[PDB]
């Protein structure tokens, strides 16, 4: 099926359309392309600094009626400098503004970590630290629950939270919407099974990111690991008569989760969404989990002694 059910009762399309490192210039297009090819999902965040160009696209497809605003499903984050309660709203704000939207499907808190407001996105000491903000993840949760309350949100959620953190929130006193969604890196380098299974079993939908491994994320080095080359998984697809992507996006399909893989190729924006069509067997499931390395694309040094960094954790 192509969507899932989340806790606060609406669908979400669980193959979306990723936009971080899509060029201002190309994501218009491509954000395009995608829909017309199916895709009714757009994963968006502030920082990605492209969420006007976003917007051009989607307006237009409205405009043009090849899809209603019912029918797409708009994601978006708060990144780590508007974690303080004043600051939410105008954040929130801003990102549909840019979008042209009214609502956002679902917000999320991008990341745990609360960085000192200002208009750096990575405010650092003169060592290279990132210098925290003093706020916690349960106030800034009560202030993604004000969105809700004033409409300009479907849904929140958390993104990048590890076990603990996700139940900081679930036990969180006065909670009163619980998160919808974890978005976290997830593919079979990062298999994640342990934080998967733990919010599952919470009614929370997990979205995995980086599905295809980042391949253009800028601080790739030579000896990482590489998912699109990986014989293994070439073997796979070979034998599916499908591509190396396809078997990486349907891999996490098959795991009830919701994927977001970023292209602004528009061959491989429709190959992308040719995923419904085929199925991996439960032992190539098996097979694919078994390369878990604990392997992460997202993990920046610099925010290491965050206090609320969520990786030091076993999940
Ligand atoms: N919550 C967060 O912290 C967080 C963090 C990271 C990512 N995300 C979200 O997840 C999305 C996906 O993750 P990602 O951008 O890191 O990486 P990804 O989707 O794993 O990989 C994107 C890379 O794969 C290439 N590509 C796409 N389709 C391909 C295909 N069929 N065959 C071969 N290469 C293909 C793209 O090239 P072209 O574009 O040149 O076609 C681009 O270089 C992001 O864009 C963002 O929306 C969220
Ligand atoms: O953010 C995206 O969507 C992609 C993303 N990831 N990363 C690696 C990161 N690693 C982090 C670790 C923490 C931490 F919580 F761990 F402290 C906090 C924040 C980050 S950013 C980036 O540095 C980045 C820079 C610009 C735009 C997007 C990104």
């Amino acid at each position: 099926a192509s969507r899932i059910l989340l806790n606060n009762g609406a669908k979400m399309p669980i193959l979306g359309l990723g936009t971080w490192k899509s060029p201002p210039g190309q994501v218009t297009e491509a954000v395009k392309v995608a829909i017309d090819v199916g895709y009714r999902h757009i994963d968006c965040a502030h920082v990605y600094q492209n969420e006007n160009e976003v917007g051009v696209a989607i307006q237009e497809k409205l405009r043009e009626q090849v899809v209603k605003r019912e029918e797409l499903f708009i994601v978006s984050k708060l990144w780590c400098t508007y974690h303080e309660k004043g600051l939410v709203k105008g954040a929130c704000q801003k990102t549909l503004s840019d979008l042209k939207l009214d609502y956002l499907d679902l917000y999320l808190i991008h990341w745990p970590t609360g960085f000192k407001p200002g208009k750096e996105f990575f405010p650092l000491d003169e060592s290279g630290n990132v210098v925290p903000s003093d706020t916690n993840i349960l106030d800034t949760w009560a202030a993604m629950e004000e969105l809700v309350d004033e409409g300009l949100v479907k849904a929140i959620g958390i993104s990048n939270f590890n076990h603990l953190q996700v139940e900081m929130i679930l036990n969180k006193p006065g909670l009163k919407y619980k998160p919808a969604v974890n978005q976290i890196e997830c593919h079979p380098y990062l298999t994640q099974e342990k934080l998967i299974q733990y919010c599952q079993s919470k009614g929370i939908v997990v979205t995995a990111y980086s599905p295809l491994g980042s391949p253009d994320r800028p601080w790739a080095k030579p000896e990482d690991p590489s998912l699109l080359e990986d014989p293994r998984i070439k073997a796979i697809a070979a034998k599916h008569n499908k591509t190396t992507a396809q078997v990486l996006i349907r891999f996490p399909m098959q795991r009830n989760l919701v994927v977001i893989p970023k292209s602004v190729t528009p061959e491989r924006i429709a190959e992308n969404f040719k995923v419904f069509d085929f199925e991996l067997s439960s032992q190539d499931m098996t097979t694919l989990l078994s390369y878990n390395r604990n392997w992460r694309v997202c993990a920046l040094l610099s925010c290491t002694s965050h206090k609320d960094y969520p990786f030091h954790e076993e999940f």
